[PDB]
Parts: C-alpha cells; sequence; structure tokens
C-alpha cells in the first residue's frame, strides 16, 4: 500500500490547493466557482473515503513506516480502525440528531456548494436522513469552528502557549533549514520522530487539558448545541475517544 499512502498525500496536496484557493480569494463567488471547478474530485473523495474502510489506517500508516512492515499491527489497527458501510450510516443518522438553535440558518454560496454535492454522495443518500436537517447542522457546525478558530481569544492564548513551549523542545528554525516546510517533508519528519511528537502530543494535551476542554464546552454551551435534545459533554466525549480510539495507536 505504498501507493495508497501515495493516494492520501496526493489528495491532500490537492484539498490544501483548494484551501489556498478560497483564502485567497477575493469574494464568496469566486470561491463557490473555485469549489464548482472542483466539483467532481470532491464528490469522487468522499464517496472514496466513505467506501475505503480501511482509510483511517492507511493515514495512520503515513505516520508510521514500520506498520506496513507488519501485518500483525496493521490488523490490529483494523480491529479499532476500520469502519464499515453501516458504521458510515449510523456516523449520519447520529449527526442528523444534533440541534444547534444558537444560531440561525446560514444561506450562503457555501451552502449551496454543499446541498449540490449530497445527491451524488452514494452513501448519503443511502442514509435516507433528509437533506434539508444535515445541510443545516453541517453550515451551523462548520460555520462555529471556523469562526471559533479565527475569533476565540482563550483559544488563540491557548495555541500560543503550546506553540512557544513546542519552541523549547523543537528547533523550528534547523527543521525550516533542513526544509520540511511542505505536507511530504512534514510527514516524513513526524513518521521519523514518531515517539517524541507523540509524547509532545500527549504531555502538552494533558497540561492544557483544562483550558481546552473548557474552552470548547463554552463554545457549545453558547450555541446550544445539543445532542438528542441534551447537552452535550465535551469531557466525556473527548475521554472517550482517547480511551477507544488515541489510547490504542
Ligand atoms: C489540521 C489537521 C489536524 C487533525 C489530525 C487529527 C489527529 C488526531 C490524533 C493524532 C495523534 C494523537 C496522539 C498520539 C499519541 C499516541 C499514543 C497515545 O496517546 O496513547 C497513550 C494514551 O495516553 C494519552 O495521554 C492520550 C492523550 C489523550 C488525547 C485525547 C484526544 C481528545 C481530542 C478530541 C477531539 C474530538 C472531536 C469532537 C469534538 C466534540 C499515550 O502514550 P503511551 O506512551 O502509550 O503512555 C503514556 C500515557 O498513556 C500514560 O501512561
Ligand atoms: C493525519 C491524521 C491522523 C489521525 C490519527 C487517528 C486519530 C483518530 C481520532 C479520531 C477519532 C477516532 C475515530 C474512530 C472511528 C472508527 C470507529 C468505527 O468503526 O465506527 C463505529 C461506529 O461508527 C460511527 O459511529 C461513525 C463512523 C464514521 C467513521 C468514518 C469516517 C471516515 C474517516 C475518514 C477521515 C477523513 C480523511 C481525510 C484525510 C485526507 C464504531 O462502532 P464499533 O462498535 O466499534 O464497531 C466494531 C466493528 N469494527
Ligand atoms: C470523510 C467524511 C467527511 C466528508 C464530509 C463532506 C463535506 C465536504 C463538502 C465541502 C463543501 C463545502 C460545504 C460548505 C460548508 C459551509 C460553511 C459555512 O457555513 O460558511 C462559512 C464558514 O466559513 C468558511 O467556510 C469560509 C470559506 C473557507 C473554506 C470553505 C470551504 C473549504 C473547501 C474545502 C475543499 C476540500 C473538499 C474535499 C473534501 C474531501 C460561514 O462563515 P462566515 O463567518 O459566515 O463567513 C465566511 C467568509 N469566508
Ligand atoms: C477540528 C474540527 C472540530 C469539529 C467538531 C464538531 C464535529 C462533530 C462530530 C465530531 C465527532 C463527535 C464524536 C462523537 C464520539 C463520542 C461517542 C459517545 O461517547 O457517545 C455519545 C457522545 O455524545 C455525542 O454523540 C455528541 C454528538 C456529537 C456532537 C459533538 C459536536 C460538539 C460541537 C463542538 C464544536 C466546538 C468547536 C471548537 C473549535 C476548536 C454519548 O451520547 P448518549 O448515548 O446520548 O449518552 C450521553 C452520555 N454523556
Ligand atoms: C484528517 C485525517 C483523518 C483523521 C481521522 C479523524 C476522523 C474521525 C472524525 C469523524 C469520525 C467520528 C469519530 C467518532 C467515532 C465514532 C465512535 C464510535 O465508537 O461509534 C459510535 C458513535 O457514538 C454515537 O452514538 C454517535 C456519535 C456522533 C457521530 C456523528 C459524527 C461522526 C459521523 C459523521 C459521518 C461522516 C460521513 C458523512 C459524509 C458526508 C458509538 O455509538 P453507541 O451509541 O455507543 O452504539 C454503537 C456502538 N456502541
Amino acid at each position: 500500500m505504498k501507493k495508497d499512502t501515495n493516494e492520501i498525500v496526493q489528495d491532500l496536496k490537492k484539498i490544501l490547493g483548494i484551501v489556498s484557493l478560497i483564502k485567497s480569494a477575493n469574494n464568496e463567488h469566486q470561491a463557490y466557482k473555485i469549489l464548482m471547478e472542483n466539483n467532481s474530485f470532491i464528490i469522487r473523495t468522499i464517496n472514496k473515503v466513505l467506501a475505503d474502510s480501511n482509510y483511517i489506517i492507511k493515514i495512520i500508516a503515513l505516520f508510521n513506516t514500520d506498520v506496513v512492515s507488519d501485518k500483525i499491527k496493521l490488523e490490529e489497527y483494523k480491529d479499532v480502525f476500520s469502519f464499515s458501510k453501516e458504521n458510515v450510516i449510523f456516523g449520519i443518522k447520529c449527526f442528523c440528531d444534533i440541534t444547534i438553535d444558537g444560531i440561525d440558518q446560514i444561506n450562503n454560496k457555501y451552502v449551496s456548494f454543499f446541498k449540490k454535492v449530497l445527491p451524488n454522495i452514494i452513501l448519503f443518500q443511502t442514509s435516507c436522513v433528509k437533506t434539508t436537517q444535515f445541510v443545516n447542522i453541517f453550515s451551523k457546525l462548520s460555520s462555529i469552528v471556523y469562526s471559533e478558530i479565527l475569533t476565540n481569544e482563550r483559544l488563540h492564548v491557548l495555541f500560543s502557549e503550546i506553540m512557544a513551549s513546542f519552541k523549547t523542545k523543537v528547533s523550528v528554525e534547523d527543521l525550516k533549514k533542513r526544509k520540511v516546510n511542505n505536507i511530504q517533508g512534514l510527514i516524513s519528519e513526524i513518521s521519523n520522530n514518531r515517539e517524541m511528537y507523540k509524547n509532545i502530543f500527549v504531555e502538552e494535551y494533558e497540561k492544557h487539558k483544562t483550558t481546552l476542554i473548557s474552552i470548547v464546552q463554552c463554545i457549545t454551551d453558547n450555541y446550544n448545541i445539543n445532542y438528542k435534545e441534551n447537552a452535550v459533554d465535551i469531557e466525556f466525549i473527548f475521554d472517550f475517544i482517547q480511551e477507544h480510539y488515541i489510547s490504542k495507536l
């Protein structure tokens, strides 16, 4: 699967390329043109990701070259991280039970873009969830995520402190001089320095957990985001992903 992990780096380059075209675009109508000119790529990729029950394990394999050299590891990874067509269906159904009464509906050209692709996402049609609802939740959520990452001040503070602490453990100047600036260089740096970057991640996460949970919980509260007409428990979600997913890497 050296070509399939090649597939993922090739897809991420084209994705980041779409992104840099949208960021540096003069207005919405230009970004909407940019998304439509990539219309078949975005729909093919979603469909291709969702039908590849091993896609997550192929992402792990970019970062652990030592996994491809051991089918026991790979298969103990497929036990945790492989998802089926019905897992995808189940996850879409669960997605539409999120309510965000905290902000009006979004209708810009991204939302109109979003509704043009969904009748071609095969497994989304299979779910028989109403497009109006799914679009509404997805557009409200991604509007919140992007707005909070750009505008939330506690998040900016926290990002700054993790950034500074990072710089005291890794020489970013010497990384830039060894040309670890691109996506491939960055992938290779992490995969060859696995144990360290993962310990850096764990330690920064543990040091800053209370802030991070608090910030995200205050976001879900301040937009009244519910799951099954109930408050969302960020702490429980984060501890959950930790015990069943992150810890098994
Ligand atoms: C811009 C693109 C970025 C997107 C990419 C997404 C990447 C996600 C994860 C990538 C890397 C994750 C961490 C890698 C570390 C792997 C090892 C590991 O994390 O497993 C172990 C679990 O512990 C631990 O802290 C685990 C640390 C806990 C982390 C909890 C994560 C919670 C995040 C929740 C986000 C969910 C989103 C939904 C929002 C509601 C830690 O390592 P070990 O040496 O076994 O032991 C040391 C400790 O266990 C104590 O003994
Ligand atoms: C560069 C990034 C490196 C990331 C490293 C991985 C970190 C992972 C942390 C994120 C959260 C973990 C997600 C685990 C999802 C897999 C679990 C799953 O199978 O879903 C099952 C339930 O399904 C659901 O509810 C939702 C499933 C949807 C997952 C599929 C989503 C596709 C993922 C593709 C990611 C995007 C790729 C883009 C990159 C170019 C679990 O049920 P089970 O009882 O455990 O089934 C047992 C039978 N196997
Ligand atoms: C693996 C399973 C997961 C796949 C799920 C498929 C979803 C992929 C579909 C992507 C199509 C885009 C969907 C529209 C999202 C609507 C977000 C939204 O509400 O718009 C705004 C959110 O902000 C933005 O998104 C601004 C635009 C920046 C980039 C937007 C789109 C990124 C393009 C990604 C291209 C890659 C697609 C390929 C995926 C495989 C609302 O914010 P605002 O403050 O009102 O103003 C923004 C001013 N720039
Ligand atoms: C970087 C981009 C961030 C995107 C964040 C929003 C994406 C939404 C989907 C993300 C995956 C959600 C992970 C679900 C896995 C948790 C599985 C689980 O434990 O089951 C359930 C966990 O509860 C849920 O499923 C919540 C449903 C997902 C909604 C989470 C979205 C919250 C919004 C956060 C946005 C904050 C933005 C922060 C910006 C950095 C327990 O539910 P229960 O059975 O009714 O019992 C209640 C027990 N307390
Ligand atoms: C960037 C490169 C890729 C990085 C990989 C990260 C991608 C993962 C993020 C999205 C995938 C969702 C992550 C959580 C995985 C689900 C956790 C899980 O184990 O499954 C179940 C999930 O828990 C839930 O009840 C639902 C939680 C909310 C799921 C909604 C958000 C994810 C689904 C979105 C589907 C995306 C595909 C749609 C594409 C258009 C456990 O449910 P259960 O009630 O306990 O009963 C079933 C078995 N007990």
